[PDB]
């Protein structure tokens, strides 16, 4: 008797929420659900009836925009990961602590790292278990794999948004969140917080020893033929990995930025947040399939397809690849996103392809020092 619009974000999951919603539909006949600029899109008298969306700076200023129904003091949030919940509230553009509600809910976690093929370590006598704990043991693995005669690192520098994936794991070490507050208000600038991670993304991606210009898809494409050591990318990829070839014996790591093996931090963020238009006129029915989503069952099968990490407080991680990060999770020696403090509207990605591909650090953070300034004011 309704039919629900579903946005959902996520290309790499699309045929899984196709597969749920078909699910769904099947068991509540009189729920229908149609799935698919963004502003454009959530405007009140037609906004989406079931959201899904990376929990980034984008999502924090829809929420903050009032675009998203407010989620605090619902029942199902006791159920969840409090530190998820926390970074999806911690993600709305405020300057009013008040107003850091909750305007989604987790619905899957991320990592960032990298990704690597465990024959291939075996191959040159490295522990597949145990990945480097320094950036030193770090880069000494790469120049290992390159003195072996195999492509270190896939890097992948066509699709500019992967360029962020090493700053952010790197700028989780070596950069507090507390950083972006005092760069927000002038006390600190990007040639004291970020000079040093683009130096060492930098150095990764010497390591790029063939095919470094080539797309996502081409890149976990090689990957998965294993043609390259590593892939620097988050747990998001896996999947895309998984499908060129199922039985690729992979694992995940944490990038360590420092030659201090005692304070290593993995970043770790809401890859998906499930929530529901605020202006919505189907939130009875809407609700219903949301509780279906986050339902356990589904969470962990999600998980599995996705290799991803449930939001409950149960966390449930969907690949054993993911077991050499596991620690940091337990011991909540985690961080967000760098990129989570970018405004939208600064094309980071653009910026960081073209330092990578010139190697001009000094250019890349004034670009974003400007870019800041006249955000900011
Ligand atoms: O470090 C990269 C990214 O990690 C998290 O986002 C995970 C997210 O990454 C991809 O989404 C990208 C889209 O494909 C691009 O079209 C868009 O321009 O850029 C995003 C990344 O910003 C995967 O496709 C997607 O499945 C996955 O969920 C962080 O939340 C994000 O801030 C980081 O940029
Ligand atoms: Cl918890
Ligand atoms: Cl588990
Ligand atoms: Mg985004
Ligand atoms: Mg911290
Ligand atoms: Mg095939
Ligand atoms: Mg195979
Ligand atoms: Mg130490």
């Amino acid at each position: 008797q309704v039919t629900l619009d579903f946005f959902q974000f996520k290309a790499e999951a699309a045929d899984w929420f196709k597969q749920a919603a078909q699910e769904f539909e099947k068991e509540n006949p009189d729920i229908r659900i149609n799935i698919n600029d963004l502003r454009t899109r959530f405007v009140k008298d037609r906004v989406p009836d079931v959201i899904t969306f990376n929990g980034d700076y984008s999502f924090g200023t829809f929420a903050a925009s009032g675009v998203f129904h407010d989620f605090t003091d619902d029942p199902l949030v006791s159920e969840l990961n409090e530190g998820m919940v926390n970074i999806a509230k911690n993600l709305v553009q405020t300057s009013d602590p008040a107003k850091k509600r909750l305007y989604g809910l987790p619905f899957a976690g991320n990592a960032s790292g990298y990704i690597y093929n465990k024959d291939l370590f075996r191959k040159v006598g490295l522990d597949p278990d145990n990945p480097p704990q320094t950036w030193d043991e770090f880069i000494a693995m790469l120049k290992k794999f390159r003195d072996a005669g195999i492509n270190p690192v896939q890097a992948t520098l066509a699709d500019a948004w992967t360029t962020q994936a090493p700053l952010a794991s790197l700028a989780g070490t070596l950069v507090p969140e507390s950083e972006y507050a005092a760069l927000k208000s002038g006390d600190t600038t990007f040639k004291q917080i970020w000079t040093e991670p683009i130096e060492k993304e930098i150095e990764l991606f010497k390591y790029a020893d063939s095919e470094k210009g080539v797309t996502y898809q081409q890149g976990t494409q090689n990957f998965a033929k294993g043609t390259a050591a590593i892939i620097p990318l988050g747990t998001y990829a896996i999947p895309q990995i998984t499908m060129v070839n199922k039985d690729i014996d992979l694992g995940f790591a944490q990038m360590p930025a420092t030659n201090d093996a005692s304070k290593q931090i993995l970043t770790a963020g809401d890859d998906v947040i499930l929530t529901m238009g605020a202006n919505s006129r189907h939130k009875e029915q809407s609700m219903r399939f949301i509780r279906f989503l986050m339902s356990k069952k589904q969470l962990e099968n999600y998980a599995d397809a996705q290799s991803a990490i449930t939001p409950l407080k149960e966390t449930y991680f969907g690949n054993k690849a993911l077991e050499p990060v596991r620690p940091f999770f337990e011991s909540n020696r985690v961080a967000d996103f760098c990129d989570h403090y970018i405004p939208s509207s600064i094309n980071i990605g653009g910026y960081l392809q073209s330092a990578i591909m010139s190697g001009n650090v000094n250019q890349f953070i004034d670009s974003m020092q400007n870019e800041w300034n006249k955000v900011q004011a």
